[PDB]
């Protein structure tokens, strides 16, 4: 009804992946967008390429983005949303065969909020969207 | 209200631009998919953003993906939706700078259905697409 | 506002064309449906190709399906349209070479409903349609 | 002579298998279609394909829609029809490892005539169709 479980994903080529943020996090994303921004650019029914807003629970369905490779392709998300989908998200990562500490190879905001800042810490951590098909 | 004015739009990033198709059209496109199973994809909630449903009118519109340089980016679309616009779609290529025959450097299924068949044309006829910024 | 809810288009291989009907025309057409059981399958879940929604001044367009010969194509049409469309229809008729008569050749709800009603009167009227390229 | 008027397939790509329904249920389906209406498209000048006519018995047989997957792919019948091929569609459930209450997670005019309305329980029951391969 409102939209306070609004949240907005963006392709990240270069990350092999999809960024995901939500409307309560301030903060600049990998996209060079804030939510905010980014929500200002696709709301007036303006579809953008590459970008979808989404319900913050999709991430934790079954068939979240499910034929392109479902939560193991999530390279970045605020923490704040980490701690909120937790324990569904750890049962998801589990259920996945990507185990319980996956969530923790996913970037976040105290890691970085550009693709450069990242990277590296996806390479460090053998985050597994780095080494799947093309997105 | 039947969504009698249903296109998929998807993203080809080697044309450095987008593909439309729509309902009424049963042919291959350069996605490697139909309208029907590009349909059956995003109907599931099964879609990544690079595909998404947009109105036919909304193609012609002043706003059309804005952020990435409008209807420049149109690569690929049946001819059977170039005969529908045509009008509008002519218009609109004249106020964005691009001239009046732009929607004949637009490939379409005569020209073939897949990136390697299209790229040739759109290099021959010199799709501004090309030279844009990524998509 | 495109006219997409107002008619719909199908194709009629034994008569190599086409016919249209509308929303105003509650009766039989020879692609063995009414116009509302042809609404009824464009939303449905099928994704069924080849029946395109449209305005009806779509087919007094320049353009009008150009890319499979333009109006030549039509071989039924409810009378009401035929009616809505007159002068235009026979302007455009003239232009592309098919006479002023061509509306004539064109059969209705009057002729038939069917393929095997309409068919022999076609023939009779020498309709250019039936020796055009295949549809 | 093999029950072809019995009862009619159409395809739904969101659901990513079929529907079937027959002569002996008059209700919508999630075509849009009801039984009749897709008959009298068959019959018919559009010759437009994806619409077989079969025998009831045509569904619990061997191969049954092999090519495609078989009874697997089903996700909407009639429940009469559930009804008619109970014991056999069943025991050709546990033939094929989809288990003996396969057929109660196939979607029926209780469930809902829609896409819309039969998607998230064949969601719910983790229909086999939704995981398999595009149809
Ligand atoms: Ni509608
Ligand atoms: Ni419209
Ligand atoms: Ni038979
Ligand atoms: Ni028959």
């Amino acid at each position: 009804s409102c939209g306070c479980h609004e949240a907005i994903m963006a392709i990240l080529p270069e990350c092999n992946g999809i960024m995901i943020t939500t409307r309560d996090h301030a903060g600049m994303t990998p996209s060079g967008m804030t939510f905010s921004t980014l929500a200002g650019m696709i709301g007036g029914g303006t579809q953008t390429p590459g970008f979808m807003g989404i319900g913050r629970t999709y991430i934790v369905s079954k068939k979240f983005i499910s034929a392109d490779g479902g939560i193991a392709r999530i390279v970045w998300m605020p923490k704040s949303l980490k701690d909120f989908l937790h324990d569904e998200f750890v049962r998801r990562s589990v259920e996945e065969g990507l185990g319980e500490d996956f969530i923790d190879k996913i970037a976040d905001e105290t890691i970085g909020t550009t693709v450069d800042e990242i990277l590296p810490y996806l390479e460090e951590k053998g985050h597994p969207a780095l080494t799947m098909d093309p997105i």
